[PDB]
């Protein structure tokens, strides 16, 4: 009894300044969403000959780890809440902190050697997963953002009816799996994925490219500039509309 | 001792059927979005599954589909006849044919508007081009397989589907937890969707999405997937309404009012 | 509080109004037929999969039926036996066995009619219907002793499932504790009489009323399923299996 | 302490563990082209039924619990339970044989039994004892975790992983073998010539399947193993 | 609401604690983590032709048995969740104290792992699946032997981050269901991704060394390899190329949950 509800009241929201503590909960969320994406990449590595949809579904289930970590630990994920029924200066704080968390996990994943796993296939999986996010028209990217954050917010929202750990965790699997297998776009998730792809594209050894049968040229859209303009901006706009789409 | 909370069932029915303004219309739009989500999930999971055993691919897609009903029940959105013995029974005293009309018509038309908005939003997303067009093709095929039933067939598949949705919601009521309410619905929903039973609201998403793809897909899409608009000739607004929506909706009504016209053969004092 | 454990009180059962027992039994027939429909869906096209794996998945799906029975309080033939030791007569307890049994049959056959009207058998280029034909025909070749024993085996499982469900406090407890025992008996091909009242009639109806186009698509003929007849169903399956179920549900000892 | 509650609950447990094994055989029939570990793992999940049955229904399975029944005179009804378990297992062997199941999946079901049983017959005595320790450690751990359980969910599902581990890994449980090897012997000795043609083997190919070999090569060392395994 | 006080005190308690109840419990944890890795090897034997990620994912789910066993039974696993002892030997507990028992648990974990190695070896298990089980152990162990020091430290950080988060979430658990199942995903994630846990490695690499050194000629012919093909499997190489940098990594990884919170 009691120990459990102690740990999860300390997980929750909406004292505005002190930030810093908010900035640190948001770094935490960036690390959790980065975990989700690494899990996804691990599970879908080598699944090129499975049925498309089945691979993606399993990657999706695995990814829900990230959001579970955010809700049970009480980290602060950009616009993931909006069970704020009783703003934007605070959003900037969370966003920038999400970003730092994600970039810290990129650095750590890079230092681990993991791109070489499965004879380079893990790294190529990152290269292709990131590259596929790079070819949307602006309207597409905004719409895929709308869809992703819709699902994240509904997941979080259901979580509240939760009484047990089981309830709060597992009610989030299906909607999270749904957006991730469907390839909807979440901006914070992308702050890990596309950077991770950029780092791999720029610092992979000649050996890696031989092993995987590609070259850094095959991935010409993975650049910080292109990332910001072609993905991050229109996706982020899309996530805002997405999380807002419900309220109205 | 006899607990005859048909009363509570009816009383619930009277509020839902006549009360709050467009709260209902707005909740029904929300349910249309949720059932759209469910079918999008089914398409994603089953994209590229052509070579898997038929049943397995369908069984998986059906589990995924259950998200939609989970969404509806847990968030309190309004899904046409689904389940609501509430409203149907609950006319058995307290409600006039005219009010039922107003309401079923209100929820239906809202369910549709949600569905059509998600159609428009999926189409703007570019999703049809996913997996080298195989996502799109999957929608075309799924929609087309809903287009060749006789009238009797389509009514029956509709009875079967809505029986399942209603048993799912009915079992939900015994739910004590979130875990309880959500997961008790997985098996009966998966059953209806894997066996290709027909639900009108789900089809308000699926068939229009098929029509939209057929009419607006680029030549690049058709070359990629090896097909043509002509290969799905039945996907038209007119065919949808007369060969699917009409008979399937009739079927759904027979199928969900059955559960009650039946709680009764087991109440009558 | 959370009263709607008024729903689970709304269930129960012993000493009776007769026609209200007949309706819950129809209900149970409908539920088990659903189970079997589910199974045939899941396993259609699974010819190439490893035998046991296809069977197991089919068995997990099947458990819907029993879940539907217990959580809804429908009346399934000799399924709550163990429970019913919680006034024993052999013309009174037997009087409603017959009532439930006959009720189960009506539900099953109403589901057979409805599935047939649905066109379902044409699903998967006729493989759904062929699945039904083959599933039923495999239950038609047992020697009398085999059938009784597959009957004991099957009902032993169903009774144990229902029994365990009693310890169940949540919907999760009650539904999920039955998935393993039910999956086991379905996937092992044990024989449940009521489930049979759906499957075999279903096969008969297909064998008899399928179009020529169906036989050509699936590459078989009504001659390849000569044991699918109402007379063979009753004598070679339903009788011995039912006997079997009875013994099965009653392994009480001293 | 009433000794015929005990002897009958033990029979009940032998029935449950035979059920467990049958389920496993069903699941794994035809799985020869599946990756080894995957088939075994699924087979192992299926098996957990038996122990779930034992715990929720309160049957009496030889030397688990025991981690709990320490919260030296024990051997008392160890003999009683053990002999009980055997009768349940052997009764199920008779019932399975009467059912015609060995002919399932064109004889593959039976051949699956012959092979699973034969694979238990080739251990050195030190091997059999050790797989015996490993098996019963897991059963006993499972049953111990079960007590923390508050719901039916808790008690049943906390046992799936540790049981699946022991079965998939091929550790040796004496009572489960009381079903599996007997079943194999019966099939070997009585299967019709149709069956041997169907599965393309012969009773010769399973020479070790005999009551005497069973006792000396598998039952005695695995039982010693389960007792040591149950206390650590 | 400072839980930092209760956890510190629970911290202080566990680090200071009844005699060799903690030694006993650490041996117990070494046995549990060995069980986890055995399960993983069983599940993934013969999975060479499955998609990489899928085999690893399934193996990872199976592995989670170990941590479940640890948490539900209360065994003592090195630095987690010593989220306690460490995080909140800011205050009480000396360097002399936090060492006295990290060292106690660590050495206990090792003894448990090594006892399980001996018992697995005596069981004959390496011959399972026509030697593929043993080959699976050889390969799994060998893949942990080719990291640069910085790589091994980082894989250590990653692994113990996940173990600590798993155990941390477990605290919110009210049921057996809650506590056990909330750990499946984070443990599966680390194991499938090949992150490095020191105690798990105290089973896996010794197991590999034992197989390499004592396998019969029949085993090598069956699996089509030789002891030479696994030249890095030695006690010396284990210690310097894996155990040291991974352990350093695990400490940073779990302690990083100190600095966190504040």
């Amino acid at each position: 009894a009691a120990m459990a509800k102690v740990a999860e009241e300390a997980g929750v929201y909406k004292a505005t300044k002190h930030p810093l503590k908010t900035f640190y909960l948001a770094i935490t969320a960036g690390v959790f969403i980065s975990i989700a994406f690494v899990f996804y990449i691990t599970a879908t590595t080598g699944t090129g000959a499975m049925p498309y949809g089945m691979a993606k579904l399993i990657g999706g289930i695995c990814f829900s780890l990230g959001l579970i970590l955010c809700v049970i630990c009480g980290a602060d994920l950009f616009t993931s809440t909006v069970l704020i029924v009783v703003l934007a200066k605070n959003w900037l704080n969370v966003y920038f902190g999400n970003l730092i968390g994600a970039l810290l996990f990129v650095l750590l994943m890079w230092l681990s050697g993991e791109y070489m796993t499965a004879n380079g296939q893990w790294g190529l999986n990152v290269l292709q997963t990131a590259d596929h996010k790079m070819h949307h028209t602006f309207i597409e990217a905004v719409c895929l953002g709308i869809l992703a954050n819709l699902m994240v917010c509904l997941a979080v929202w259901m979580s509240y009816s939760g009484r047990s750990l089981m309830d709060k965790a597992f009610i989030m699997v299906l909607p999270v799996a749904m957006f991730v297998a469907s390839g909807f776009e979440h901006s914070i998730a992308n702050m890990f994925m596309i950077p991770m792809g950029i780092v791999i594209r720029d610092f992979a050894t000649p050996e890696f490219w031989t092993a995987v049968g590609s070259s850094p040229e095959s991935f010409s859209h993975l650049t910080v500039m292109s990332f910001i303009t072609d993905n991050l901006i229109p996706v982020t706009i899309g996530n805002i509309i997405g999380g807002g789409l419900l309220v109205g």
